[PDB]
DNA sequence: GACG
DNA sequence: GACG
């Protein structure tokens, strides 16, 4: 299809809250992963899998240019008024300077890997970029959903959400719930599960971000 | 003294060995942390909370060459198996993606790690020393945690990273096998008392350009 | 020492 | 659904 994807990216946003609100995002996390990292499961719960030795991880608090809806500041303990008391900065120029970097680190192709992406946290993301004079830095990075893919993985009634899921698999319930980089965590756990058919999910089903359009705007 | 550092940015780096053998980095972590950002009730007193708004980065780098077998023991990392996963080297990106990095914080940013004025800070500075791009640490300032906790709790035995935590809060490092477990233990030690902490580390602040590199500009 |  |  677009060949074997040699790195994961997991990734998730914080925002000000659901689509229908125009939401802006107020933390992101990105955990990449190499393939070979991956596919480097016990019985009946399998133990939580340790993360791969090696990874690259980034996590970003950011000012939104909103208020956060209430719900969303209970959920992340984020809110507009302590992220710009606390200094942090716009989704703006640089931070895409600092994504290109950091994406820059990765071996191509890249695959951006979300849970609801397809509906959340791609077209989001790709909002909050082309708001940007700079150029985006995913144009040549590509993208899959992590239901779509648990629920094939699964498949050999059930929810799909992040914890159900991994709830379901663990019987733990996932540490931290809150931040991006706790999602991200929980993420990185249930596609774990299955290393081997899961990249190979990927493989198949992986799309360029490039196509993936705007939640809005 | 040189002002207000805005950003208390904790640091922490693995790498191939001690520095009598010309070590090269291996794995670096950033947690930056704004001054903002910083009670206690029980015993042993709690382990705290990291704050809710931080910056973090975590990169594997790719040494030129093999980590010593303690290096390796430490942290389960090895030249062969960053290169299977196409690590790249402390290179001329690296900087700017920590320029830009550090271009998210409020200014100035201090750097601070544990035995930073001995080995990561004179490390760091030989890594960037290597290369095309200028150092992004050029405009940034540096603290050493150990001297900065000696002060604190001499106004209250060992000063390994290891020691100064299990004494405060009892309990063994969540993780010492990587630079953000480092980071993060490191963290906590310095919420112990962070009125003082930060009061101690605007008092003492110093340039990251006049740390003399570890060794090499081969 | 204390850092890998 | 499921994402904040
Ligand atoms: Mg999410
Ligand atoms: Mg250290």
């Amino acid at each position: 299809p677009h060949g074997h994807m040699q790195t994961l990216i997991f990734l998730d946003l914080e925002a000000t809250g659901l689509p229908s609100s125009r939401p802006e995002v107020t933390e992101l996390c990105l955990l990449a992963v190499h393939r070979r990292a991956l596919e480097n499961s016990q019985g009946h719960p399998p133990p939580v899998p340790r993360p791969p030795r090696v990874v690259d991880k980034l996590s970003l608090c950011i000012a939104p240019g909103k208020a956060c809806s209430p719900g969303a500041s209970e959920i992340t303990g984020l809110s507009k008024a302590e992220l710009e008391v606390q200094g942090r900065q716009r989704f703006d120029d640089n931070l895409a300077i600092l994504l290109r970097a950091f994406l820059q680190r990765q071996p191509q192709p890249c695959c951006l890997v979300a849970h609801n992406g397809d509906r959340y946290d791609f077209p989001l993301l790709q909002t909050e970029l082309a708001r940007l004079s700079t150029p985006s830095p995913l144009d040549g990075t590509f993208c899959v959903d992590s239901i779509a893919a648990l629920k094939a993985l699964e498949q050999a009634r059930k929810s799909y959400s992040l914890g159900s899921i991994y709830t379901r698999l663990y019987w733990q319930a996932p540490t931290d719930s809150h931040t991006a980089e706790g999602n991200v965590l929980t993420l990185l756990s249930i596609c774990q599960w299955k290393p081997q058919a899961l990249l190979q999910w990927v493989d198949e089903h992986a799309r360029p971000f490039s196509t993936v359009k705007p939640m809005y705007g």
